[PDB]
């Protein structure tokens, strides 16, 4: 049945995403452990990750379906070992750039991790499995997050020890990915027309267009929500109050993902209504936590936004997988993620980069909320016109 591959992939996703070093990544390599200045951290180290993510997402959707989705997952586990091995025993800027390159590899293979379970289970389970997979990742995150907090609050555990235990956690993920069942088998412009034979399936462009636009704004909000929280309440002790909140926020999203799988409600009739309702919910939450002058209301707004977006993206992924009617599961997911990454990079260059408009953090979340409201109103007007 579907139980064994789903369980193995959920174990792999949990043990590969439960990394306690994530909330304390910058403090780890901005202190005595690595002795790296913050100037090189955000200008010559982090953008390498984005460039690697784009460059390595370019071939993932091309070649994942050919290799039947397993070697790319195994490649994620291999890159997980290399990334944290270099982050453990690597000094200087040069090692960090390779670390970000391998993390871009890791995410480009996370795309294949998402596509694999649809490549191996029958379509009837495509709903249930969907939620579970997403939920697991989210769950892993919050689990790891709280673990890190505990090891800062109840163990006095150094960041190096957090990193090595995270490497051990992703080491088990590699072993679980080794045991994943293998999916069964099955003039450049011609390939493009092949895409035209895949993106015309039961208006899958609509869900894909939402994915290509909503998740870019979601990633930007994730990147800059810590900055907004620091700006709103400039407290030196807010860090413990910040990351932990993200944890529970992620947990909320997990529940939302678990909302999709567990309940048995048709989504091919409620897909448009759910999309528009939770998109206007995302817009309202983004506007709520920008305007309110209290960090608790902003925390609630962020939790609502993250949970609603996670539910929406679970629905989007399930509906794309079901309506695809072609085996190219990682091509659609890969191209959607690549287009969304391009949009996110362009809009963060326009909005945040000095070469761009360079809006302040006060107006950054206003324009994020306006962008999400525009996205919601596009589907509001389309649904009303279609009726
Ligand atoms: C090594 C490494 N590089 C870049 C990022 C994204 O900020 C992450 C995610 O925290 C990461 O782990």
């Amino acid at each position: 049945s579907w139980i064994y591959p789903t369980v193995i992939l959920c174990l792999f996703g949990f043990f590969s995403m439960m990394r306690p070093s994530e909330p304390f990544l910058i403090p780890y390599l901005s202190g005595p452990d690595k002795n790296l200045t913050s100037a090189e951290i955000t200008n010559e180290i982090f953008p390498v990750w984005t460039y690697s993510y784009l460059v390595l997402l370019l071939p993932v959707f091309v070649l994942t379906d050919y290799v039947r989705y397993k070697p790319v997952i195994i490649l994620q586990g291999i890159s997980f070992i290399i990334t944290w091995l270099l982050l453990l025993f690597g000094q200087g800027v040069k090692t960090m750039q390779v670390v970000e390159f391998f993390y871009g590899m890791v995410t480009a293979a996370e795309v294949a991790y998402y596509a694999y379970i649809y490549s191996v289970v029958s379509p009837e389970h495509y709903q249930r499995v969907s939620g579970y997979c997403r939920s697991v990742t989210l769950a892993a995150y919050t689990a790891g997050s709280v673990l890190a907090q505990l090891l800062v609050s109840l163990a006095n555990m150094s960041y190096f020890y957090l990193n090595v235990i995270s490497l051990a956690s992703v080491s088990v993920a590699f072993l679980f990915s080794l045991f994943l069942p293998m999916p069964k088998k099955s003039v450049f412009v011609q390939w493009f027309q092949d895409l035209k034979e895949c993106y015309s399936s039961k208006r899958l462009f609509y869900w894909s267009l939402w994915w290509a636009f909503a998740t870019a704004g979601f990633n930007q909000v994730l990147n800059y929500v810590q900055i907004l929280w620091d700006y709103k309440a400039p407290s030196q002790d807010s860090s413990i109050y910040n990351g932990a909140v993200e944890a529970i926020a992620t947990f909320g999203g997990a529940v939302a993902a678990f909302a999709v799988g567990y309940v048995k409600v048709n989504w091919d009739l409620l897909g448009e209504l759910a999309l528009v309702v939770f998109s206007v919910v995302n817009a309202g939450s983004l506007f709520l936590m920008h305007y309110t002058a209290n960090i608790w209301a902003c925390y609630a707004g962020y939790l609502i936004f993250k949970s609603s977006y996670m539910l929406l993206i679970t629905i989007a992924v399930f509906q794309i997988a079901v309506n695809l009617n072609v085996e190219r599961y990682a091509l659609v997911f890969g191209i959607n993620t690549f287009i969304a990454l391009v949009i996110q990079t362009i809009m963060t260059v326009i909005v945040v980069d000095q070469r761009g408009l360079n809006l302040p953090v006060s107006i950054q979340f206003l324009v994020y909320g306006s962008y999400f409201a525009v996205i919601a109103g596009i589907f509001l007007m389309r649904s009303m016109y279609i009726t």
